């Protein structure tokens, strides 16, 4: 099974100049949770900007030019990458845009949170059809001294 994890501001805005401008440990720690033991596949420029391997999952980068680094698993297309996970119960894809665009048509659940924050951003969460999904899981958190938004942790599952 295949599933997408991304955190989304207004209009669908995941990113910036390569970069997430917000701050909200508790949806870092939500990530942690819902990937720790999983593989994690994420584009080139999501690993820049990471810039370190994620402890406790196996890290599985797509890009079409020979890796840099053998602390994680380099690949060249998406079903090298699904090969290279192995026979898993979950997958998680944890970006970027273009990532989640190839992997979208391919997933049966996303784990989104919807954070109430404008952003410039060049980077978009990929368009996905309402009715194709069920919501089986939200949560609602008001902003806090430690979590400057207010966020929607939601939990969707293709129909
Ligand atoms: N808010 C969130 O949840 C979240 C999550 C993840 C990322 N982000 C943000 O998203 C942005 C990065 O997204 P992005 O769309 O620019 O980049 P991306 O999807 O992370 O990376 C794209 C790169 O991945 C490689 N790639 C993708 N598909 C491939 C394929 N089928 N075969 C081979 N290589 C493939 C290519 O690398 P090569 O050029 O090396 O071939 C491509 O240039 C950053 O701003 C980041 O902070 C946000
Ligand atoms: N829900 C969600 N929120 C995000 O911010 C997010 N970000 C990415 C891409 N960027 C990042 C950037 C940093 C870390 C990271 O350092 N995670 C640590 C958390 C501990 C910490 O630094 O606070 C990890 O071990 O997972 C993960 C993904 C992908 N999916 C996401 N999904
Ligand atoms: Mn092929
Ligand atoms: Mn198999
Ligand atoms: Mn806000």
């Amino acid at each position: 099974m295949i599933s997408l994890i991304a955190a989304l501001a207004v209009d669908r805005v995941i990113g910036m100049e390569n970069a997430m401008p917000w701050n909200l440990p508790a949806d870092l720690a939500w990530f942690k949770r819902n990937t720790l033991n999983k593989p994690v596949i994420m584009g080139r420029h999501t690993w820049e900007s990471i810039g370190r391997p994620l402890p406790g999952r196996k890290n599985i980068i797509l890009s079409s030019q020979p890796g840099t680094d053998d602390r994680v698993t380099w690949v060249k297309s998406v079903d090298e990458a699904i090969a290279a996970c192995g026979d898993v119960p979950e997958i998680m894809v944890i970006g970027g845009g273009r990532v989640y665009e190839q992997f979208l048509p391919k997933a049966q659940k996303l784990y989104l949170t919807h954070i109430d924050a404008e952003v410039e951003g060049d980077t978009h969460f990929p368009d996905y059809e309402p009715d194709d999904w069920e919501s089986v899981f939200s949560e609602f958190h008001d902003a806090d001294a430690q979590n400057s938004h207010s966020y929607c942790f939601e939990i969707l599952e293709r129909r």
